[PDB]
């Protein structure tokens, strides 16, 4: 579990989106795991704007941060879920490192801000949908 909260939006796991979430839709890519909606309190995290591939990442798994290189953001074959049947998932990045599958909301950051969150995993990799592409968030 997990999400960023930017000004008047909640960036969530598409997959773990609530009803809430669900009635103050703002924007939703099943491609990228991703839905954002809006909140009443403001939020104060800081979305990175950059190429960085270097980053932390947190792991509700170990309770630990890890630090990892990841690659750019592309298209990724994904597995086959109870959310999804098997496809290219879009915007992902995949990085050496622990996760299971409750690990997904961790948050990934640089030392610009917020990058993404864990979205995808298994075979010793973890994947984090990218969020810096997002320019809407700070506006
Ligand atoms: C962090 O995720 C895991 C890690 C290890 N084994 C499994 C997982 C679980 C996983 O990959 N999922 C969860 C359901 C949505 C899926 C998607 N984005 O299409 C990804
Ligand atoms: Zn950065």
């Amino acid at each position: 579990s997990g999400a960023i909260y930017v000004g008047n939006y909640r960036v969530v796991n598409r997959h773990l989106a609530t009803h809430n979430d669900w009635a103050n839709l703002v924007w939703e890519d099943s491609s990228r795991d991703l839905l954002v909606s809006s909140t009443t309190a403001q939020g104060c995290d800081t979305i990175a704007r950059c190429d960085c591939q270097t980053g932390v990442y947190y792991c509700s798994s170990r309770r630990k941060h890890y630090p990892v290189s990841f690659s750019k953001p592309s298209l990724i074959f994904v597995e086959a879920s109870e959310y999804y049947p098997a496809r290219y998932q879009s915007h992902l990045m995949l990085a050496v490192g622990h996760s299971e599958p409750g690990d997904c909301g961790g948050i990934l950051r640089c030392q610009h801000g917020v990058v993404g969150i864990v979205s995808t995993g298994g075979n010793g990799l973890v994947g984090f949908a990218d969020v810096r592409d997002l320019l809407w968030l700070d506006e």
